[PDB]
């Protein structure tokens, strides 16, 4: 996906609750550094819902594509407020950005 378009989506839809830099602060939502290849609910120092904590999936392209379309459907009970991104290409672009930034 397109990293620059993804970064724009992140800034407008995600940065108000999340950081992505290594050891970046928690905000309303957990810091997302190291997300890829890790189970749900594993950001050190963040207090997750049991729902998020116990979803038992690994974050990766496939699971984020589904989740970001409709978070509350994928993790019923989540405390994350976000309707969803309808467009597959927008999801891909965002995920490409996240794959870059959360791995810096
Ligand atoms: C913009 C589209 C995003 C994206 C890419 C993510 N979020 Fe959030 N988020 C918020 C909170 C409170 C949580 C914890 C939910 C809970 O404990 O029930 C989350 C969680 C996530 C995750 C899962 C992290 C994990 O380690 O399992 C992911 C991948 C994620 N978010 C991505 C809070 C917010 C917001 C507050 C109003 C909004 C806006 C966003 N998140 C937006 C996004």
């Amino acid at each position: 996906g397109d990293v620059e378009k993804g970064k724009k989506i992140f800034v407008q839809k995600c940065a108000q609750c999340h950081t992505v830099e290594k050891g970046g602060k928690h905000k309303t939502g957990p810091n997302l550094h190291g997300l890829f290849g890790r189970k749900t609910g594993q950001a050190p120092g963040f207090t997750y819902t049991d729902a998020n904590k116990n979803k038992g999936i690994t974050w990766k392209e496939e699971t984020l594509m589904e989740y970001l379309e409709n978070p509350k459907k994928y993790i019923p009970g989540t405390k994350m407020i976000f309707a969803g991104i309808k467009k597959k290409t927008e999801r891909e672009d965002l995920i490409a950005y996240l794959k870059k930034a959360t791995n810096e």
